[PDB]
């Protein structure tokens, strides 16, 4: 906790300044031209895997949707160029069938390859998969295989993808390391480096000037100085709602995110740890009503201002929305925030019963519990504009891709580690802890495949757009499982140049 | 409307810097050491009437009290030093016969005086007066028709005690026009003046340091953009809750009191302009019921964000209260804000049905509508901490004070004119406009004879200090009665030197 209210404010970065912006336009569109000049497949291939690993994606949109669709339209004997082409094109939404592979995968003895590179970019692909692609699959199992039992950089390069593969990663997470890794080439485009690191560079900036804003409306409500378990969290939730929504443009969404997550952090904090079972029947009664005058007539003293700030916050949450864009929400918003708080409650009738639930029994409060339905509405409310009502009514009927996404979420979260997933799956299997995590993290990929269909459907009423939230929640609990500082290296400290 | 968001955050006044606080402090011990010196107790009398006068008074609170202490233990035949100690010593709470004067006063001829200055003494000492003290009337009685008959300097002099008296303004609002005249003393203090200068111009520098964050707070809600009659009052509502609370350490009182003068001159436009009466049924339903999901569903479009931007507002009021001094308050500030809007409607009734109402009858709903009780409420939980619970009680009970100091206000507001005080009086008495303005400004003479008592009871629960917020706030309208820019020349023009 060592980034308090008076370290975020002290903070003056140089790349604030007009100049820098100033540069970076003149680099993206010089760089804009060298994209042209690339015309060869493999070059444009390796070009947007760069583009999409340095950070620099969103800038070149139109670019890239060029390039993919041009691919499609003419659409090797190459793994590493199969692997890259799948990866890529099912990543941004295009059709590839798994039997591209069938030529490396020998119906006996399995797949064939001692290339490192082809295998390297297979592995990354093959959680593309969908649920049942059996080629897919077994490209996993052999991959990661191989890569277990591994020059210095192919250790690190096959370390890296066991720990966190490209499909779970954010995109910004990995910039910085990508960033050295692509100076080290020789055949890099030195513009291109020189935008990687100043868009990086620029974009501490921006949070930290957010940073300032958002810690200076924590210190007002006081929370942390009424409740001594209140620990200055804010770095931390700023973190994951910067993970979940990257861009500028959504400032607004990690101003709303950040509080939010603050302000789960307490409340979980009350029901698993410090409240009695009446007190937390109360708060969630509270929540329910959405009364202020009952709150305060019934609430004890230490929950009070707990109640009060998350009311008031969501209730500003809902004017800010209806002064902007003239949408009524709070309905909305406060039944997600109902079914947060109800979930917690009934973990903790789980608690005092000494009741030992079935991993899925568990897994369906437990979904609700991680808070990912209530993160995706609130990412939807506060980064979207216009919001539509099919969308949200989509959101709030409870759909598969929120389903499974949760699940996930819940069972990473667990992995860090009231009995959770471990527990449950020990006592209902007989397994070792060493084995049920084992079983825990296949589920996660073996769920993601469900999630991958859901992208991949276009008729659902959300846009990818509102998907990226979900998915990059998703991806920050797989990232936040690694680390724990990286987050001070990812917000406080710049590439230097 | 000039002084607009823009103009507020770009002032940069110099007399925030820390170098004039220390010379203000060194001022301010060489000036109680000069006090020390002044012992005769017509110079006691006159130094504590210049220290007011300055806008210093808050400065030497116990160095004036020993004075008149002093002077009330030992205690002519001079009408000024009768007047002025008779003056000071009520304003001051002490016991002074009206007695004291009998010597001037004969009872076939009435008073009998030529000195100018002895006179307008006894002009100011007479607004003092208690009910039924007919010498103290007598005396207002001769002393006006003489200051009404009226080198240059006397005749300001007498100008200005004809349209306020020194016991109907706020101190500073004096200030600027005092500190001339006593540069232009020959006898006067030089170092007293000099911290006179100093201290104007440092309240100034605070007063636009708050207006800049009250600034940003309102262009936050977006009030002025969505409603077309919504226009900035923002500069003109500081005005007010400046002479309410002037001294440094009621900044979160002038905050709270300025935002909720601005909400209110807004919903009062909508009750006696733009809202048909159905609506202003519900939008009163929904104050009294103070329910947001109710509110949304029920209110037109433009009510809402005008309702929702109060109710937040009020909602983080009594967040700030509970958190500074674990206070519930709550229920009395939305119960005085219900009875502004409930007297709101009252008159909006009465102007469709084409009633024309009795003074008396208007009156009783007119010093609620004029929103005195709303205000010294809004003034006591804003400015007072530890809040005392008897104390609140007594201003929720409809005390005598409140009721006759808002009858003044409601009766200052509409002489600068539904219908109001002076139809109704013209309506009752057959009175001509001339005639009927002439007796509202008498009641409003012998209605603050009602208050002089209320003030001198020491047996209220109301302490002193609290009486202020209410006598301010009226005085507050006799100053604007004068002036509609004397508000710029209050808070952006500095005294040079
Ligand atoms: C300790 C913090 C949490 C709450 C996760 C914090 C990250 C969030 C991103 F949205 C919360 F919003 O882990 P946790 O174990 O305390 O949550 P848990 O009690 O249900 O298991
Ligand atoms: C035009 C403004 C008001 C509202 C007085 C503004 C000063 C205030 C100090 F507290 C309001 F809080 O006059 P007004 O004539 O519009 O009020 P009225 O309709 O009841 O007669
Ligand atoms: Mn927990
Ligand atoms: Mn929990
Ligand atoms: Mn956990
Ligand atoms: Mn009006
Ligand atoms: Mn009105
Ligand atoms: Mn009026």
């Amino acid at each position: 906790s060592i980034w308090d209210h008076d370290f975020l404010q002290s903070l003056n970065s140089n790349y604030t300044d007009e100049t820098y912006k100033r540069r970076a336009e003149e680099l993206k569109g010089k760089v804009k031209t060298a994209i042209k000049d690339v015309t060869e497949p493999l070059d444009q291939l390796e070009l947007i895997d760069n583009l999409q690993r340095l950070g620099l994606a969103y800038h070149f949109e139109p670019e890239i949707r060029n390039i993919l669709r041009n691919i499609h339209n003419h659409n090797k004997e190459n793994l590493y160029a199969t692997s890259l082409e799948f990866r890529l094109l099912r990543q941004h939404g295009y059709p590839v069938s798994q039997e591209v592979f069938s030529g490396f995968k020998d119906d006996k003895v399995g797949f064939i390859c001692d290339d490192f590179k082809g295998i390297l970019s297979l592995h990354e692909a093959s959680y593309y998969s969908l649920e049942g692609e059996s080629i897919m699959e077994e490209a996993w199992q052999f991959t990661s295989k191989h890569l277990k039992e591994m020059d210095v950089f192919v250790a690190e390069q096959a370390k890296r993808a066991l720990e966190l593969p490209l499909h779970w990663k954010a995109p910004m997470l990995e910039a910085r390391w990508f960033i050295h890794v692509y100076e080290k080439r020789e055949d890099k485009n030195h513009l291109l480096l020189e935008l990687a690191k100043l868009e990086f560079n620029t974009l501490q900036a921006i949070y930290q000037e957010e940073l300032k804003d958002i810690s200076g409306w924590w210190k007002d409500t006081g929370l942390g100085e009424k409740l001594s378990f209140a620990r200055n969290r804010l770095v931390a939730s700023f973190l994951w709602s910067m993970g979940i929504a990257f861009e500028p443009q959504f400032a607004y969404c990690r101003r709303v995110l950040t509080i939010s997550i603050a302000l789960i952090t307490v409340i979980d904090d009350i029901y698993d740890v410090y409240g009695t079972l009446d007190e937390l029947e109360i708060f969630t009664d509270a929540v329910a009503r959405w009364d202020i005058n009952y709150a305060l007539k019934h609430l004890p003293g230490y929950m009070k201002m707990c109640f009060l700030a998350l009311y008031n916050f969501v209730n500003e949450f809902a004017y800010y929305v209806l002064k902007q864009q003239d949408f009524d929400m709070l309905l909305s918003i406060k039944h997600a925030w109902l079914g947060l708080i109800q979930a917690y409650l009934v973990e903790a009738k789980w608690y005092h019963s000494k009741y030992t639930p079935k991993l899925e029994e568990y897994l369906e409060n437990g979904l609700v519990s991680i808070t990912g339905p209530l993160i995706i509405t609130i990412s939807y409310l506060s980064g979207t504009n216009p919001i539509i009502k099919k969308e949200l009514e989509f959101l709030e009927s409870n759909p598969d891709i929120v389903h499974w996404s949760s699940k996930i979420f819940r069972l990473q979260d667990d992995l860090g580690t009231v009995p959770k997933s471990i527990q449950c799956y020990m006592h209902e299997t007989g397994a070792s802890e060493e084995v049920a995590r084992e079983h825990i993290k296949d589920m996660m990929r073996q769920m993601w495949k469900k999630v991958n269909a859901y992208t991949a459907d276009k008729d659902s009423p959300l846009t990818r757009t509102t998907a990226e939230f979900l998915l990059n929640l998703v991806r920050m609990s797989h990232f936040m499982y690694l680390h724990g500082d990286v987050g001070f290296t990812l917000l406080f400290q710049p590439i230097p140049l």
